[PDB]
């Protein structure tokens, strides 16, 4: 197994959040609540629960809802914590609501499918960056769908082919999944995305070993290009703590599908020398050519929003000095998207053409 570092604030959830009727703060800490241990605990102090459910139901207009009662009872709040949360950044008035981070029987850890799609996404970067000219692809698309294949081939690079598709994203983007990533035809759809025929297939990626409770804080987050009237705050990982995964390639895998994987990616490893032995080694290129190119633009975006302090240029600098591979975590939906976009500027587009501060500090940076 190997080792995982986190650099930077790393969020990674569930969607579910913790309410104000799961936290006690006080001071920097919050305290989140066994809720059921203090009702019961509240009803044999003569609290009757008909004066609880009204409280639940009616939060007050000022105060939190257990402010009232932690501190008319003389409640020691670590009694009724299951674990606590320092807080990192402005504190909430009233209503502090906290994205939840995923958790395996109550510990935090990294799932395997945040690690390997931050690698796919940097693979995919890598595949049209050098493999992306409009011979190597129609020759991928031609054995699977020649009308696809023909009606890329007249659009100079597959970037253009991309951006005169869109011009209804979700499936331009999955059309570019199939045809990078594998691909099988389907009469309803001229081509469909298979995993069967996926060469990250062959890349094995583990859940993490699960995190100390301990490392998780409580960061308020910003969002650099969008306003936002609501404050945002979400348990993450703090920066330093350290875990391990499994992670490795399944090379009886990867020779053993040798004739049945297709798409961009396995042509440019082809191309590249015989392709199950370039793979560990493109795929890991491909990570440090990505994320050197994401923190570049991640340090021009911060900056153009004024944001960019003196503890962030040295946290991009610090990233620079690590023997390790570097990845930022947390790819959503519109990881093709953005790939597409990083490629457009690279090419010289303006990206006004074509994120977020966990306590001002860009989130989701690791290193293996």
């Amino acid at each position: 197994e190997r080792t995982l570092k986190v650099l930077s604030p790393l969020h990674i959830g569930t969607g579910n959040e913790l309410t104000p009727v799961d936290i006690y703060p006080r001071e920097n800490i919050i305290h989140v609540l066994d809720t059921e241990r203090l009702v019961n605990d509240l009803m044999n102090l003569g609290v009757e629960l008909n004066e609880i459910l009204a409280l639940l139901k009616n939060p007050p207009g000022d105060a939190y809802i257990w402010k009232g009662y932690i501190e008319e009872f003389h409640l020691d709040p670590s009694d009724y914590s299951i674990y606590t949360l320092k807080i990192h950044g402005k504190i909430g008035r009233k209503s502090m609501q906290i994205k939840e981070f995923i958790k395996l029987n109550g510990r935090p850890y990294i799932p395997g499918s945040s690690l390997k799609g931050a690698i796919r996404t940097a693979v995919l970067y890598k595949a049209l960056k050098e493999c992306g000219d409009a011979r190597a692809v129609m020759r991928v698309v031609s054995k699977v769908n020649g009308d696809v294949a023909r009606d890329i081939g007249r659009s100079e690079d597959v970037l253009d082919y991309y951006m005169s598709f869109l011009s209804d994203r979700k499936r331009a983007d999955d059309l570019l999944e199939a045809i990078v990533f594998g691909m099988e035809p389907d009469r309803r759809s001229k081509i469909r995305y298979e995993p069967k025929r996926d060469p990250m297939k062959a890349l094995i990626v583990r859940d993490s070993k699960p995190v100390g409770r301990k490392h998780l804080a409580v960061y308020h987050v910003e969002v650099i290009g969008n306003p936002q009237p609501i404050p945002i705050w979400v348990e993450a990982i703090e920066p330093g703590a350290a875990t391990d995964v499994e992670i490795h390639v399944d090379t009886e895998a990867l020779r053993l599908n040798a004739d049945y994987f297709n798409g961009l990616l396995w042509e440019c490893l082809k191309e590249r020398g015989e392709p199950g032995e370039v793979f560990e080694d493109f795929l890991w290129e491909a990570v440090d050519e990505f994320y050197t190119a994401v923190m570049k633009y991640e340090t021009i975006e911060v900056q153009k929003f004024g944001r960019y302090t003196s503890q962030v240029r040295s946290f991009y600098a610090s990233l620079e000095d690590h023997s390790g591979h570097v990845l930022r975590l947390g790819w959503g939906s519109g990881w093709l998207a953005m790939t597409i976009g990083l490629l457009l500027v690279e090419k010289g587009y303006k990206w006004e053409n074509v994120r977020r501060l966990a306590d001002g500090m860009p989130m989701g940076w690791v290193v293996l």
